[PDB]
């Protein structure tokens, strides 16, 4: 109960330092901004142009984009996760605490990412939305356990890591969409990436305050979380066909450079820096041991070739792409 | 106490509740009811959809949109379920029956919003920007059903809510035939069919609760009706209309998609389905609760017959969901 009551005092602090990173709803983009306008005369031409540009984008890029989209559409899970955490749990479903307001507003923001990408993929005609839709249903039913243990310390370190990861992913899919000739798609991934950046900023800011107030508790938390490993939110991906769907998806994302094990370590190196775990002093014997583990981890991961096989993906009608 | 009751019923739930989920491989997917973007007939299928959509009036669309928005607010309803004391998913992937249900239920409901969303998108008859914005408000806004962490209140509530969506989606299916669109009718009907399974499961839980603890469960049922069943989309807002929910509910009332009659008919059904009617050996409080509940449905029907008698013009009203075009209230 002492790590829990910490969060009720920070309620007002959160209003001023965290909630400021949400975009007010009137100022928020909506999927429709980046999609063929079904109320205009140019609808049919906009859709024809989209599908025409989509033919020039290779299947492997689509496999990765799809995977990222699925990850997004599993949103209910991530709101639930947030409400497992002890100081921030929405008690009623419309609680007026800062932490609850964030949780709901963050959710409302992330909801547009899936919506936009879903329609884009639908219109493209380059993927099987039936199998994608089924994958999503498995994923939501499946849930996800990040092993944050109801601890806001673990939880917000986790979300911090996750937000930066999606920032990198969406960022790279934006880059490669330009490279394949589709700037409208590049815009979609870029705008989404920009949202994730605001979320990263807010979540890293919470952990910064936690490192200020309770540095011992927060390095130990940070050590615990890396010891367990950061479990990815879509690790339980399943399409009813491939038992190793996540690994096969991750492998295409690795090859294309959308998300690599390098990017994993780079994120951890960033978070060590951003929280100045590096220069933390006056810790318990445990706290110091945790500090070491954390700081030495990124080079140790980075330390740890060729023609890969082709693999069919039900998301693209079992057509094959390299791994 | 009321919490430990649910950890015993874990195994019972596996056999009597989880059986009402459709296995994922046997589930329809929005793509089944939509133009296939991978076929050559895509452009024709879309042209046909939009052509049929022109013959559907604006007022039906206002109601369909409102129901679609209600659906797309799904994250909220999963959260609600996880506020309840005996059923809360502790980890986010808890293997308890109640948690498996919560997630699977959510996964099922998700296809309802997806499907309707793309339909409305393709129709070209609505402003998806304002709809999208309304949804963002709605999710940020949350919803408090005043179930108080009680699974007794909670599942009574969901039971009521599931039957309501069954009726709504059901009626929008009927009226889509009447306006010439069977493919839309099919969409609403397939969704309605899912809600029916959910209703059945939720009513089944409360039935067991009325068996084990009849005193606790009538009191819960009275509590919930005394408060009134607060609708999940009551906080609807598009950044323009401060009375958006009432104005939406009014069009749905006029069109007969959901009326105060249907409210009472639901309550009369649930009184019957749970046999609150023939419950015996209750506390003095339990008996008072039993009375209130059973006398309520005719009351409501009386008060509505009177309300219809003194109706205050009902103007036309603009809706941002249809580019501020106007429809009667
Ligand atoms: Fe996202
Ligand atoms: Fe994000
Ligand atoms: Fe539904
Ligand atoms: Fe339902």
């Amino acid at each position: 109960p002492q790590k829990i009551e910490i969060f009720k005092s920070l309620d007002n602090w959160a209003e001023e330092n965290i909630l400021v990173h949400l975009k007010p709803v009137e100022k928020c983009w909506q999927p429709q901004d980046f999609l063929p306008d079904p109320a205009s005369d140019g609808f049919d031409e906009q859709v024809r142009e989209l599908r025409e540009r989509a033919k020039e984008i290779p299947d492997d890029y689509f496999v990765v984009l799809v995977g990222d989209m699925i990850k997004e559409e599993a949103l209910p899970t991530y709101q639930t996760m947030l409400n497992t955490l002890d100081g921030v749990r929405d008690e009623t479903g419309a609680s007026p605490t800062s932490w609850a307001i964030w949780t709901r507003a963050w959710t409302a923001e992330e909801n547009r990412h899936g919506d936009l990408l879903n329609k884009y993929l639908y219109l493209s005609g380059r993927v099987d939305m039936r199998q994608i839709e089924k994958t999503i249903q498995y994923l939501i039913g499946s849930g996800m356990d990040p092993r944050t243990e109801n601890s806001p310390y673990l939880g917000f370190i986790y979300t911090s890591f996750q937000e930066r990861a999606t920032f990198i992913e969406h960022g790279n899919t934006a880059r490669q969409a330009k490279e394949h000739g589709d700037i409208k798609l590049a815009q979609i991934c870029g705008t989404i990436a920009a949202d994730e950046k605001r979320h990263e900023t807010a979540y890293t800011k919470i952990v910064e305050k936690l490192f200020e107030i309770d540095p011992d508790g927060t390095v130990l938390a940070f050590a615990d979380m890396m010891r367990k490993k950061i479990s990815m939110p879509a690790h339980l991906m399943y399409d009813g066909r491939d038992d190793n769907l996540f690994d096969h998806f991750s492998a295409v994302a690795q090859r294309l450079g959308v998300y690599t094990a390098k990017d994993y370590a780079d994120i951890l190196e960033f978070l060590v820096g951003r929280w100045k775990v590096d220069k933390l002093t006056g810790l318990s014997a445990e706290g110091q041991k945790a500090q070491d583990y954390v700081c030495r981890l990124p080079p140790r991961i980075r330390r740890l070739a060729k023609e890969a096989p082709t693999m069919p993906f039900s998301w693209i009608f079992d057509r094959q792409v390299k791994l």
